[PDB]
DNA sequence: TACCTCGTTGCGTTTGTTTGCACGAAT
DNA sequence: TATTCGTGCAAACAAACGCAACGAGGT
């Protein structure tokens, strides 16, 4: 048996993956590549990765048809003259 | 992607894709996912999406923007029916 | 019509634009102290937003405008 | 040209069309104070709108719509 | 002269917004 | 003559940093 993916579990899955990628590369090495101090990469793990992770998880659900039709109408309105 | 690519270029592509996905997701759900006041969400994107995107590029985290093709297609359909 | 929601949309747009440019940077651009931009946000911008709603002076949402630009690029250059 | 002046003219004209009573009601100012309020605040907010490029994005979108129309036609 | 290293944490600095005050204009 | 406003200034707050000390696991 299994349960379907849900957003909070996906956020946890993504946070784990992100933190592991930083650890495998190395915090100082990641800092050097990003262009901030290692103290920033270190602190971001606490201050931003949780937020970044929930945003990425929500984005995994994409756009449902109803919502896409609404966006298309809105954007088409902007791209229609007069 | 094995060569010497400048991560800033992939970072810029990631930023474009994330900004597009967030625009489709909407201000309410975005600001909610990242715990930012909706009245300063443009400011947050200004301040944090570039950093977040550079981080993802460095961690080689893929970011695809497939719903944009879908949106363009549906917008075009609306415009052509005039 | 429903001016209430439009007033709220306009207020959010104004506050978002000021924050994007920056409270201090907006002040410098306008010619007043940064403390005035901070105070205008709290005192008169909400009320001014309802006036703009009644006048039908709202503007395109910046996010949707972004999507419109992206879509136009696709329609123009995608083959 | 001078954007704030352009904005102020259009703004004051639309406000004049709206009238004293409805303008005072919209901003929550007593009718006896609305003329002074406008005299002082519209110039300030017109400047603010110019700075925030109010209306500029809409003007850009109109241009885009015309370009896209030419492609799709 | 607490093994070396490199991620975490203490702090002072840089950059950005709001609050405490008192002044001077308009009435 | 005095009250309400709207301001500029500077300090209080706030957001994020970089540098460098700290200290257990990897060397």
């Amino acid at each position: 048996g299994s349960h379907m993916a849900n957003k909070r579990n996906e956020a946890l899955r993504i946070e784990s993956a992100l933190l592991n990628k930083i650890a495998m590369l190395g915090t100082e090495k990641t800092a050097e590549a990003v262009g901030v101090d290692k103290s920033q990469i270190s602190r971001w793990k606490r201050d931003w990765i949780p937020k970044f992770s929930m945003l990425l998880a929500v984005l995994e659900w994409g756009v449902v048809d109803d919502d896409m039709a609404r966006l298309a109408r809105q954007v088409a309105a902007i791209l229609t003259n007069k």
